[PDB]
């Protein structure tokens, strides 16, 4: 949501939410290896014992300079099993868009509606329902043997079908930037 006069740059905030090792992690290193190395920052990995947060930012190369200011997205990510919620509900503080990483696997299924539930929650921590952010689902993992159907995946997080929703496999890079894209078009719009 900020403007930056300095560097000439408007920045958006894109969180990948998720049960744990729903591929999160995967997306966002999938990304940060297909950008060049002058358009991007580090990757930085904050942990304590309970809790962790991974984040970069790049200047997508896809994106037209609205008067001089160009854009820059920051990616963040809390990874790994999750043991508290604090590092959920900070990670969500000036998003503009999300993208919220479903499992395929059957026996995350529960997981899943948990996540959802949980970041509709935090959320209304700052007011935000889901209808007020850009959310882009992604059901990853749908190269496993027992893959659950796409469309009970979506049902368990989005019974309405409100949101976008994508198939990827994000350890081959499947579906990765196609996500990436749809929650892009959708906070660009918002901005413009
Ligand atoms: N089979 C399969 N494994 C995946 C996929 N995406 C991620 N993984 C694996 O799932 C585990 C958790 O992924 P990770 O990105 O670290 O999880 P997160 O950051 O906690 O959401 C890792 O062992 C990944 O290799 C996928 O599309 N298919
Ligand atoms: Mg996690
Ligand atoms: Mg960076
Ligand atoms: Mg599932
Ligand atoms: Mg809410």
């Amino acid at each position: 949501s900020t403007i930056n006069f300095a560097n000439r740059e408007i920045n958006f905030k894109i969180v990948y939410y998720g049960p744990g090792l729903s591929g999160k992690t995967t997306n966002l290193k999938w990304i940060y290896s297909k950008v060049p190395e002058g358009r991007k920052g580090e990757m930085v990995s904050l942990a304590t014992e309970d809790e962790r947060t991974l984040f970069f930012d790049f200047l997508p190369l896809d994106i037209g300079e609205v008067k001089g200011f160009k854009t820059r997205f920051h990616l963040y990510t809390v990874p790994g099993q999750v043991f508290y919620n604090a590092s959920r509900k900070l990670i969500l503080r000036g998003v503009d868009g999300i993208v919220f990483v479903a499992d395929s696997a059957p026996n995350r299924l529960r997981a899943n509606a948990e996540s959802m539930r949980n970041m509709r929650e935090n959320l209304a921590e700052y007011g935000l329902t889901l209808d007020d952010v850009p959310i882009v689902i992604q059901v990853n993992k749908r190269d496993l043997p027992d893959a659950l159907p796409v469309e009970m995946v979506r049902a368990v997080v989005d019974p309405e079908g409100k949101f976008p929703v994508l198939e990827a496999v994000a350890t081959e890079g499947k579906g990765v930037f196609e996500t990436l894209k749809e929650v892009s078009r959708l906070v660009l719009a918002r901005v413009a």
